[PDB]
């Protein structure tokens, strides 16, 4: 009856946390999940979402159903964020948005619609990408490729070959793109780069879906989504897909949002029906609980104005361990060169280790990477970081 | 949804003496949907300390799992002890049906799927979204008011082995109209024949007889063996309908089974949506597994049983004493909060223009609308529209 089932190999990702949590090591240093912890080790609750959830709790509210898109106010802080406050593609009506279950959830409702509306349309991640890309979209009957990406010879992006790619492919087939904060490799764009790219969308007609994750944690806000609000700029039939679990440190509850840049109000609403129905088929509706805190965050001037603040301090955070390492390691190993440390942008860097060399340092230092050699910056802080750097030099001299 | 031209024709309905009976959400006695008290000292746990807001497991929590678990199989039932059921939290019963579903259909992809005639609307559309072949089966007679019970029988023989049923353990949406135990001895006696497998949907757990009773069809199939998928809601139970909150559970022949299913369950929930809601989850952690949260809930939920009851009772009496030629058992011989009123089209139609009382126009009446300060209203109006 289930013998023919196959067994699940597991998520990679998510069971190195189980590892960590189940190693017993004064030292342990988790690396390993894209989560940020603070100067003291931990991970923080931001102090504008404790105000939120405060709120929640006085008074408890009856629990009906979400609108299947969520919260109104969820919404418009989604859009808001990606587009610009006062962005005329908001003010034409022409986006259509729906809370979604993280960045997750967004990018299933998205890939679900585009399999309905396009059959013939496949789509294509960079290489290399965050696992679940690729498992989310086969996951809708939609076939993946990749498109080169990560010059995993220089540490930079292979930029005509990836170009060149985009030329040989179907009108309406779609990228997955990382507007900012690449996972794994934290190897962005410039703004040059991007206009390129989204030069050949244009003329190829092919759907950009952009996953953006870590919105604040490249160089700010506005900045990190140049690549969204570039494209609508264009003209271009735009998906985004939105996760609140990193900058709103708040990957427990599930918030994100799907928004579907539209070439007409009356296409909105059709569109946004299909987005509502697509929801009606796998959940009915987005859980309450992280719909209020994204909504009381996002719509109070005081509480947006603080997140924006511990956003910055989390980012800068991350890229003062970025150079402490570099620093660090630099006097300890002459024969390589350290700066994809401090070139590198988000909560990851490629340290170009091999599996080998990943799987030592977990096995002796109780130090947690993905065997790619991602490294999750974020684990690091004054505490554990001459321990990971005296750990990385001891396997590279190895 | 279609319930949502209702909900607009009952907006625009200006009748200040309007009641909506086409919600399908319980209502207490002053009209308003409760905060259980069970609830509000959860989340009052939750909220002090604030916590971190890590990942769930993508089944969810250990104590949701376990909580699910119990409540559906019975408190160390064989089954549990022997390891032999899967159970993931899911995105409320909407969420599990469609793990479930797209489980069913990566695995057995040449297998159709039957739901109720008539069903929980969404039934239909979750499983037709996973590329599965869905028919209905009979259930509903109009013209008894009952179960259309040998033909659904009938229906059941012709269907091909791994055929997935989509069966409702009890309070049955939306008629309100349930099986005996000894018809469900004969459906599952069928399904074990035929090699069906028995999908439940069980989302008012309380709202019929008790929590034991309610579960009785999924324990029979237990102990009878059966490839059962289970699943199951808080939303109504827990009154937490906008936190996502039920379970899947699969039931399995060996151990080992156990873990490739749990398994496949868990890639699914990875495809879909990496991992399932905290907060709602804790909830449901907390007051399953808190043994004296435990009998407080379980005691305001048969508040809310019982409120209904008395609704059904009081209505009934007042029919009863206007109108004798009619059998209105069946308005207590129904369960949970559906009741299918047995008007015609015309007659709730009828309703809507003279009284602004809103039914689903196949005679469909959610009970738990009713309260002290309409029923009378409401049961008067009942009268005239079967006396015209
Ligand atoms: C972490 C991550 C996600 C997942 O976001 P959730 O809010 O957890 O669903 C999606 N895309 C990328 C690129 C990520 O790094
Ligand atoms: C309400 C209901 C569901 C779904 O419950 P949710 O927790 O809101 O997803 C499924 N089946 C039936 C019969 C229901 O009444
Ligand atoms: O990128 C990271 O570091 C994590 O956010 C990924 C991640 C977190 N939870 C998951 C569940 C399934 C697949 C991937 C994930
Ligand atoms: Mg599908
Ligand atoms: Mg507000």
């Amino acid at each position: 009856m289930f013998e023919r089932i196959d067994y699940y190999a597991g998520d990679p990702i998510l069971g190195l946390v189980e590892k960590f949590a189940a190693d017993n090591n004064p030292d342990k240093v988790n690396l390993g999940i894209g989560i940020y912890y603070d100067e003291s080790g931990v991970m923080p609750v931001l102090d504008c979402v404790k105000i939120a959830e405060q709120r929640i709790a006085d008074p408890i509210s009856p629990r009906p159903y979400l609108p299947m898109a969520g919260l109104p106010g969820h919404r418009k802080g989604c859009q808001e964020l990606l587009f610009g406050k006062d962005a005329p593609v908001l003010k034409d009506g022409l986006v259509a948005t729906i809370a979604t279950i993280g960045g997750s959830g967004a990018l299933k409702v998205g890939a679900e619609f585009i399999h309905e509306w396009f059959p013939q349309s496949k789509c294509y991640v960079s290489d290399p990408t965050w696992g679940n890309h690729i498992a989310i979209f086969e996951g809708c009957d939609i076939e993946v490729g990749k498109y080169p990406y990560y010059d995993t010879a220089t540490g930079g992006i292979k930029f005509d070959e990836m170009i060149a790619f985009f030329e040989t492919l179907n009108k309406d087939d779609v990228l997955l793109l990382h507007p900012c904060c690449h996972n794994p490799t934290g190897v962005d764009l410039t703004r040059e780069q991007w206009d390129t790219v989204l030069n050949v969308i244009q003329e190829r007609e092919l759907i950009p879906f952009m996953d953006i994750a870590y919105q604040g944690f490249g160089e700010d806000m506005d900045s990190d989504a140049y690549a969204i609000r570039k494209a609508v700029d264009m003209g271009l039939p735009l998906f985004v897909s939105n996760s609140f679990s990193k900058n709103l440190s708040l990957y427990g509850e599930r918030v994100g949002g799907l928004s579907v840049v539209c070439p007409t109000v009356d296409e909105t609403e059709r569109v946004f029906g299909q987005l509502n129905s697509t929801v009606r088929r796998i959940y009915s509706s987005p859980p309450s609980h992280g719909g209020r805190v994204v909504d009381i965050v996002m719509n109070d001037a005081a509480l947006h104005e603080q997140w924006v603040g511990e956003v910055y301090a989390m980012r800068d955070r991350i890229k003062s361990m970025r150079t402490k390492l570099k620093s660090v390691l630099e006097a300890k190993i002459s024969g390589r060169n350290f700066d994809y440390l401090t070139a590198q942008n988000g909560m990851f860097s490629f340290t170009g280790l091999t599996p080998e060399q990943v799987e030592r340092l977990q096995s002796e230092f109780g130090i947690y990477m993905i065997s790619n050699s991602r490294m999750c910056v974020a684990g690091l802080n004054s505490s554990n970081i001459d321990y990971v750097a005296n750990a990385m030099v001891d396997v590279l001299k190895d």
